[PDB]
């Protein structure tokens, strides 16, 4: 469950995690699931979604 | 591909996408990759990260 950062990353929102190249990171088990960038065909809006909230169609 | 929302979701940040149960959503291809919740063992900070920025160790 352990990963290493390949690049520096600066946070853009109150919820992302800033890190430097080299840091050791562990994935946190989440009820939300992985987040994906999605576009709503229903509303035209676009943004990140919790993948546990959706199902293939 | 195309997914259907199973639940309503209200946005928490400027970057997430609010949706209602029933909406049809499409995955937007992204250089960041899927986002994961991660804990830095190096810094103790915790937040979402772009999975393309890390590698298993």
């Amino acid at each position: 469950m352990t990963f290493v950062a390949l690049y520096d990353y600066e946070s853009r929102t109150e919820t992302d995690l800033s890190f430097k190249k080299g840091e050791r990171l562990q994935i946190v088990n989440n009820t939300e699931g992985d987040w994906w960038l999605a576009h709503s065909l229903t509303t035209g809006r676009t943004g990140y979604i919790p993948s546990n909230y959706v199902a293939p169609s």
